[PDB]
């Protein structure tokens, strides 16, 4: 849409206030992207909990955000936390927003120049019943409390797609995710209104070893081979779901399984994926019910996701229902 | 640390050669920026920054050059000694969703590993240990690559002379070290995995590799798809071919490119038989199988797929 992004997200319903923020954690995004195209792969000599080696880059990427949130730039931002600090950082008595990011994620796979990406949930003080109660603030919250989220991809360009849940019942209205592109001089832009169709072509199967104590996983798996679905998966959950917004289709799975559990964090990664596939007429699943509506029970808690083309989703459902 | 101009000549690389890959790379620096700020389509633009520069003075050392866009080999300068062929940007159903993309060129040089001048028919029953030298070009967060020089008599790669490369400065790359793909991989790479619907051992050689927990990694980019190999320094990729599926992958134009890369890192190349630097160019528009990488996994594609012929 060629109207600014700043005018689209109004016409979404952010105020000044949520537009000014959502566009200064772009510009942050902005500078992650220019870290990344200027810092070599140097190991910080600690691996995360997938065993990934942590590189220089990673730290980069959180202090940008975490920098600015406390700097007086960021005097919006009551509190913030990360996947390398999951619990609340105080940054501004007399914020109103909360963020809790992903700062840089795709940490099997930089190291390849592959895509990779960022993650934002947005959280606003007095909106859709989120109280400040210092450090359990989130603790019980569901992703439809959410006033906003929004994803980044670093590949050779910088991308995005961001979306805003203002409605006071929390009706997320398909047709409302934003899809953005950063021109190179930092500027952010809107190319689309990204709707994804309910029919797939691409399968995009993440925890692919779940498969081997999860028959259903297994099964819809051999389906997708046997239909001849185009198969992207790169191991970056971000960009692995960028894709199903670019394409208007597709099936990204992330399912549990006993040998191999959920890793994908709900605080950092699964509910704001879930407000903007939702935005733009995806569905979600945990297996039971969609990510907009499943609470946090602690910060660290960890959740199966699988999201796009509403069939494929459906079909997902029916099958771990079926087998059995 | 080394130049890639010290690093270059330390592989094999006279001067004339070594200015060549430096101004090819820096063709690869400006393909990179066509896709920072840019939305002609981008292919196009990349297509023309490499066309352009070949018929260029800049590009006299070039006697010839095709591509995926025109194959027909095509002379630029008289006195020319190099014959290009190249991907310029690889990766179109991807792109779009701001996926890593690449380059890949394959060098030949007349006079050299017995190519002589034949005018269109030029590279008509070469094969891959012929060419002296070889890039790909990552274009991701970061602008990477690999380069390798096939300069020895009879053409026999030697492990541990890939260099994989950094863009710093636009246009202008640092060697951030040599790979060396171990024999056991980690990583499969499923590509034209359609095939596997007709083609039995393709099929359950992805079964196993699922069965047995092998991690999986497929982007559909060809270039990205291999490079990470190089990086991980160990994986397999593998783009089979069948009857309802053939083989779609260009000898001239990709294959024989990544084919020198890969060994020159001390992986393996397979079209199910034998190494893609030992198949003759039949036509420009030959299409071949690719699977590339780690040793032990080519020797089981390579046994499976005679086990399980149907």
């Amino acid at each position: 849409a060629l109207p600014s992004l700043d005018q689209l997200l109004k016409e979404q319903g952010a105020d000044q206030t949520l537009t000014d923020l959502i566009l200064a954690i772009l510009d942050r995004c902005g500078k992650i992207a220019s870290a990344l195209q200027g810092t070599s792969v140097d190991k910080v000599g600690s691996v995360n909990e997938f065993g990934d080696e942590q590189l220089t880059v990673d730290v980069i990427a959180e202090n940008l955000l975490r920098s600015w949130a406390q700097s007086s730039e960021g005097s919006a931002v009551r509190a913030v936390c990360s996947e390398e600090d999951i619990h609340l950082q105080e940054c501004h008595k007399n914020g109103e927003f909360i963020l809790c990011w992903d700062p840089l994620d795709g940490s099997s796979i930089i190291d390849c120049n592959w895509a990779v990406g960022s993650i934002v949930s947005i959280w606003r003080i007095g909106h859709h019943g989120v109280q400040w109660q210092g450090a359990d603030t989130l603790i019980q919250k569901t992703g439809r409390q959410q006033v906003a989220s929004l994803i980044v991809v670093y590949g050779p360009r910088t991308t995005g797609v961001v979306a805003v849940n203002v409605d006071a019942g929390g009706i997320v209205k398909e047709g409302t995710a934003l899809d953005l592109e950063m021109k190179d001089n930092g500027k952010f832009i809107c190319r689309g209104k990204p709707i994804i169709k309910p029919q797939a072509k691409i399968f995009s199967p993440a925890n692919l070893r779940a498969a081997q104590d999860l028959p259903a996983y297994k099964q819809l798996i051999e389906f997708w081979m046997e239909k001849r679905y185009t198969l992207r998966y790169t191991g970056g959950l971000v960009p692995d779901v960028y894709q199903i917004f670019v394409k208007q289709q597709g099936v990204f799975c992330n399912p549990a399984s006993k040998a191999a559990p959920a890793k994908l964090r709900m605080c950092f990664e699964v509910l704001a994926i879930a407000l903007v596939v939702e935005a733009a007429g995806g569905r979600t699943s945990n297996g039971q019910k969609s990510l907009l509506d499943v609470a946090i029970e602690h910060m660290d808690h960890r959740s199966a996701l699988c999201c796009g083309s509403a069939d494929e989703i459906k079909r997902m459902e029916e099958t771990f229902a079926a087998l059995s």
